[PDB]
């Protein structure tokens, strides 16, 4: 007589996000003085998303231009977009690319380039369909490395010391003896610049050591691209590491993103670049790319990369689009030594030299978990139990409001 | 003693065919309704970049479940519908796929037989062994010899399957055969998978382009829904808005109540979350603007519509010509087949006579785009199956 359950009544409710229920909260919060650090994207003085002035520029051109069709883009997506973001990456003069061994493959941003890359790692790199070779990442990292290494199959995935919370910067000598002790062919996870969630890179001197390890244990670099010239406001020297890594020979896939640095989030422009040894195996690689892409997403979408596209071939467009980046990491730079000062001008304890040490929007700032709980309760500043907190919500009206509550938090709670 | 080896050096090479719509003048088609939401979207200038949710847009999500399901469908009135935006149809069975082997019919259970057309689409094997089903199984369905479904043999695959396979159903315009169950015979085929407790996951591919009747081709999911089965079906915008590059899908999940909605979609969630982030807007807010206009939604069906008779134009040309120079054999097939695909019947080296000798292009198995016939090419396609049958 009764119905039976449904085929769904065993599907667990997922575990709750965090961030989603901060954003909330912030919403919810009637208090004047609410400020939101916890927001994941860039954001202007006045609190606004940026859509840049050249992808506006971009977009109108696109709309105006009727021969534009809406036919499939071949399966490893729109050449002169793997072109130009990979040679964006690499940079014009690479002997990577000077020898034709180099290989690009449009991917849903930063997220589907790292997906498609770790599935194919886990089919054809050290052997064939080994799931068991060490997958690293850094402590902390990007909340959804571990979530895309496992979904690809990896069964070991481990981390690398990275944020030393004490010295509040890098933990080399930790990062170093990982390192020394990953079993050879191990994959490494390595951000190329403006490190999320802390903000803290190695030097290129760092760099340099790391790679050296790297070099003679046989670990495969796979980049995480997001902020280029984003970070900084450099487009060369925020590529620096990857291209070093190229320069010393290293065979190596690097996961970009346009999300940032065109501020294109929601059309899902990524770029997966591959740089190996010989020329005759990118044909190979990719071919295999073509079938793990024809399974996942067929085939990539046309305006975020055509937007990309146009702006990087075109001499005009590519100075304009400099020049907004530009803006971004400025403004960044700018809140940086802005809350720095007002910091130390509070006398705060601590140091605070991490907050101009550390590149881009993200600043692991060194508040405890109940720090960060005065701050929200108290002071309705929300962000991230981790300390946390986005460079892009501090603005010229509530500086002095973040500063005062910080220096509250860090003299009064535990 | 080169040097240290590549990682990359043991990786392996991999191993009338259009199958978009073309015009008569044999040129790909922007929509019209298409190219004035575009012109809408380019002229307004507070729509940002910011992420689209995990789940995606959602006056997308609503629209086009209410497409596939009728604005009155009592699962959207019971609320207990969810729909997940997807990279095309593609990406809404790979995202399905991935949902049941980690869900449905016990935990990570890839045992599960996976059941498909005999022929079908070929990426439905890939997505379904790349989600880790170790079992997928085809039913019968092309019958060569009367050109038509093999209605007997389809229904034993059915009665013969485990109870809780799942079967991948084309909701309508079969690819390749352009052979659709007629209702009677959908009702034969649900009257077995409800009693055997078999998962009707459909793709949906060519809704309205199919027939130039959206809410005719969609019945046969609606009639699912109705005899109350939970389902999922996988929504390609790619073809009825001609949106390909765009990447605009949906999937769409009818459970028996709300509640399992919410956990289905927090599972779907994690799932995109880790294969593309989230989805891009450019398409999906097409469809929502043109969906939620009764104008433009109007336009979009004559747009549809225009489609469709073209195509059926060519099934009836090519037809009653092959009559007309009454070539052996029987050819109602050509116009009972339905959408922009059609199996010809013709032997896998009747076709290289039609390739070698007078170049017309077409698939080993007979397959052929409508959309590559016109006016200009009807003289000449025909009065070569026309000798293809009668010399080889």
């Amino acid at each position: 007589g009764m119905a039976p359950p449904s085929v769904f009544a065993e599907v667990p409710q997922a575990q709750p996000v965090l961030v989603f229920k901060l954003i909330a909260d912030f919403r919810e919060d009637p208090d004047p003085r609410k400020v939101n650090l916890g927001v994941g994207a860039y954001r202007t003085d006045d609190c606004q998303p940026w859509v840049l002035p050249v992808v506006r520029k971009v977009e109108q051109r696109i709309a105006n231009n009727s021969s534009l069709n809406h036919e499939y883009l071949p399966i490893l997506g729109l050449a002169e977009f793997r072109t130009c973001a990979s040679r964006l990456a690499l940079g014009d003069d690479s002997p990577a690319l000077q020898e034709k061994r180099v290989g690009g493959v449009q991917s849903l941003g930063g997220t589907g380039a790292l997906r498609i890359g770790a599935e194919f790692l886990a089919r054809w790199y050290n052997g064939t369909n080994n799931k068991d070779t060490p997958v690293y990442v850094s402590s902390p990292t990007w909340e959804n490395h571990n979530g895309v290494f496992t979904t690809a199959g990896f069964k070991d995935i481990r981390s690398y010391r990275y944020w030393d919370t004490e010295k509040r910067g890098l933990d080399l000598q930790g990062f170093l003896s990982d390192l020394e002790n990953a079993p050879e062919f191990s994959i490494f996870v390595l951000h190329a610049c403006a490190h999320n969630p802390t903000g803290t890179d190695p030097t290129p001197e760092q760099w340099k050591q790391i790679a050296s390890v790297m070099k003679r244990r046989f670990l495969f670099p796979f980049f995480d691209s997001a902020y280029q010239g984003f970070a900084s406001g450099n487009l060369e020297k925020d590529a620096w590491a990857i291209r070093y890594f190229v320069s010393e020979g290293f065979e190596l896939f690097c996961a970009q993103s346009f999300s940032k640095n065109f501020g294109l989030y929601n059309e899902r422009v990524g770029n997966l670049t591959v740089v190996a040894k010989e020329p005759d195996s990118i044909l190979r690689v990719l071919s295999q790319m073509q079938k793990i892409v024809r399974v996942t997403w067929s085939n990539p979408p046309a305006q975020g990369a055509r937007i990309v596209a146009r702006t990087l071939s075109d001499p005009e467009l590519f100075h304009e689009w400099t020049g907004n980046v530009k803006t971004m990491a400025d403004r960044i730079l700018s809140m940086r030594s802005e809350l720095r000062a007002r910091l130390e001008a509070l006398k705060t304890p601590g140091t605070w030299n991490h907050i101009t040490d550390q590149i881009g929007m993200f600043s692991f700032t060194g508040l405890n978990p109940k720090q960060v709980e005065y701050l929200i309760n108290q002071k309705h500043i929300y962000l991230l139990p981790s300390g946390r907190i986005n460079m892009c919500g501090l603005t010229t009206k509530n500086l002095d409001y973040v500063a005062t509550s910080i220096h509250e938090a860090v003299t009064k709670i535990q």
